[PDB]
C-alpha cells in the first residue's frame, strides 16, 4: 500500500471536486467526499489518504459553521447598502441593514461545510464597522464640532 | 464526601471564600487557593466521614461577556463613533469592576487593548491580561446629525 497526506482548502472540502494526492513513491486525483473532516483518513481502493485542511485566515471554523468578518464603511453601517464578501462557495453580494453595528450577524443558511447527517452548516458574517485608513477629515471635522 | 461549587470569574480572582454544601447536609467554608481552575477538585482531609474525606470541585460559570484563553480574558468594548474617531474615556466592566479605559484615536474594530494584571491568577504568581477588543456601535435611537451627514456623500 501507499500512505500520504494532502492540504485542501475550506472551499475545497465543500466542493468535493477532484484533488491531487503524492505519494511517497511518486505516484492520483481523488474525489472529495461530501463530509471531510480535518485529519479525516481515506481507504482508496486499488491502492491511506489523510486530509488536512489548508489554513484560511479569514474564515474560522465552529464546528462546521463558517465564521467570517466583513470590514464595513462607516456610511454604509448607518445608511445599509449592498457589499460583496469573500465567501467558500465564492464572492457573494450581501445586504447590510440600516443603523447595523459590529454587533450585527447576517445568518446565511447551508453556506458551511456539510453535516455528516446531511444538508450544510451555516455561515455567519459579522459585520466590523472600519475607518478608511489616510483619514475622512470630513467626518474627522463633523465629529470634532459636536 | 462529594459537592460542586459554582464560582464566578470574579471570585476565581478573588480568591474569597466560598460555601460548600454536602448531600448530608454539612456545610464547609473553603478559602479558594490563589489559582483555580475549572474542574479544580481540594481535598479536605478528615471532613467526609464517609474515616473520609470531604471533596469539592470548582467549576467557572459561563459567563458570556469573557471569554478565556488560558489565563487571559477578552471582552468586546462598545465604543461611539465619535470616541472611536476622536479617542475618549469608554467605561468597561471587567473582573475587577467597572473601570475606565482609554480609546486611542482612530481606533477602529479589529483594534484590540492591553489591559496588564486583569485577567485571572497565573499559576506561578501575578495575572494574566485583559484584552479589550474595540467594537463602534451606533446608537439605538439615532444621532440624525450624522445621519444627515454621510447620506450627503
Ligand atoms: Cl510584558
Amino acid at each position: 500500500d501507499l500512505s500520504a497526506s494532502i492540504d485542501i482548502s475550506l472551499s475545497q472540502a465543500v466542493g468535493a471536486e477532484k484533488v491531487e494526492a503524492i505519494f511517497p513513491n511518486g505516484k492520483l486525483k481523488i474525489k472529495l467526499p461530501k463530509f471531510v473532516e480535518d485529519g479525516q483518513t481515506i481507504r482508496l481502493k486499488g491502492q491511506l489518504v489523510t486530509i488536512r485542511f489548508k489554513p484560511h485566515s479569514r474564515f474560522r471554523l465552529e464546528g462546521r459553521d463558517v465564521h467570517v468578518d466583513l470590514p464595513v464603511s462607516i456610511d454604509d453601517a448607518v445608511l445599509g447598502g449592498k457589499q460583496e464578501v469573500e465567501t467558500l462557495d465564492g464572492r457573494i453580494s450581501v445586504k447590510i441593514p440600516a443603523w447595523s453595528s459590529s454587533d450585527r450577524v447576517l445568518r446565511l443558511k447551508e453556506k458551511g461545510l456539510p453535516l455528516k447527517a446531511g444538508g450544510r452548516g451555516d455561515l455567519y458574517v459579522h459585520v466590523r464597522i472600519m475607518l478608511p485608513e489616510g483619514g475622512d477629515k470630513e467626518l474627522e471635522d463633523f465629529l470634532q464640532k459636536r
